[PDB]
């Protein structure tokens, strides 16, 4: 298993409360910058070409984040450095200062109907304003702009083509709501995503309406369950499909930890996990 593409969820804290979140604020723990850099070095030596920064909200700690993006690009010479964020805490000067080391910046927006963004819980109804401003900043300092969308029971009938034809992200991830055991599957967890779930037919309603876009990347449940390399806030590997957890790579190493998780490389390539992820 060559971990060519890794998501490092370095924090679990966030400033929003989307009802379907499958990566909840279980801990406020965060790794040290020496340990995180060592973990990113360990993954580089195992073959990782693309790092993606995620978790709760990465831009809750823009000093920690920016330190790691300059590290991954200047020191580890990673092919792709990417970030996924809800966009609200991004400051323009941070983008300007770190544009050279960022290949992709992804901002989440699940609807362009701000009432549904309130119903979802991603804020108080300004996500589209946040969204367009992030994309404006990306095109200024020449970062590839990417958009992530979660298709729920409240927005699968939504026609988004006017906005997609305007933003024109180079990459548009379209997730079906995923139920992850122990994260959002009941009322004993920090979120109850059961009200947002849709069927394979309801998902296809949204997909057929929008698949014509080149950026469009459809990610149904079967393509999301085990197609990812999930790195914990302790730098452990998460198997969210099987509800399992490894020891931190900092102690047992990359290759020994990877052997405990399931990673569907077949679904990884089906979802176009490998792509032209570099430049600026
Ligand atoms: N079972 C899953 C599946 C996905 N994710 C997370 O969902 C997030 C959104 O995915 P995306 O932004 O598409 O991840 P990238 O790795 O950046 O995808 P790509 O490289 O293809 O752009 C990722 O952080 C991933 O870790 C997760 O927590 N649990
Ligand atoms: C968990 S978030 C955290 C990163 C950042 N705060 C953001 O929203 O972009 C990462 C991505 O996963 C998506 N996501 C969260 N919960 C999900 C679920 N249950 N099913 C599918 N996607 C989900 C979010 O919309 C976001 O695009
Ligand atoms: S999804 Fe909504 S809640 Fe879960 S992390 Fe990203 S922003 Fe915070
Ligand atoms: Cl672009």
């Amino acid at each position: 298993q060559i971990p060519v593409s890794v998501n490092y969820h370095f924090t679990r804290k966030c400033n929003k409360s989307c009802g379907f979140c499958f990566h909840t604020a279980k801990t406020s723990h965060m790794e040290d910058i020496s340990r995180a850099k060592r973990g990113l070095q360990l993954l580089q030596r195992a073959g990782m070409k693309k790092i993606n920064f995620a978790g709760g909200e990465p831009f809750l700690y823009p000093k920690f984040l920016g330190e790691l993006v300059d590290f991954c690009k200047e020191d580890l010479h990673l092919e792709s450095v990417s970030i996924i964020t809800n966009g609200s805490l991004v400051r323009e000067e941070w983008v300007r200062k770190h544009a050279k080391n960022i290949d992709i910046l992804a901002c989440s927006c699940d609807s362009f109907d701000e009432n549904m963004n309130i119903e979802i819980g991603r804020g108080t109804g300004n996500q589209v304003e946040i969204l367009y401003r992030i994309a404006k900043w990306c095109r200024k300092n020449e970062i590839k702009f990417k958009l992530n969308t979660v298709v729920t029971r409240l927005n699968y009938e939504e026609d988004m083509n006017e906005h997609i034809d305007t933003l024109q992200p180079f990459r548009w991830k379209v997730f079906q709501v995923l139920i992850v055991e122990g994260e959002n599957d009941s009322e004993k967890t920090l979120r109850d995503a059961r009200r947002f779930t849709i069927s394979d037919k309801q998902f296809e309603v949204f997909c057929s309406k929008h698949r014509h876009h080149k950026s469009f990347v459809a990610e149904p449940n079967r393509l999301m369950a085990s197609s990812y390399l999930l790195v914990d806030e302790y730098m452990r590997f998460i198997d969210k499909d099987g509800n399992k957890l490894t020891k931190s790579i900092l102690d047992v190493g990359v290759e020994a930890a990877m052997k405990e998780i399931k990673w569907d490389v077949d679904a990884f390539q089906e979802r176009g996990g490998v792509y032209e992820w570099t430049k600026e």
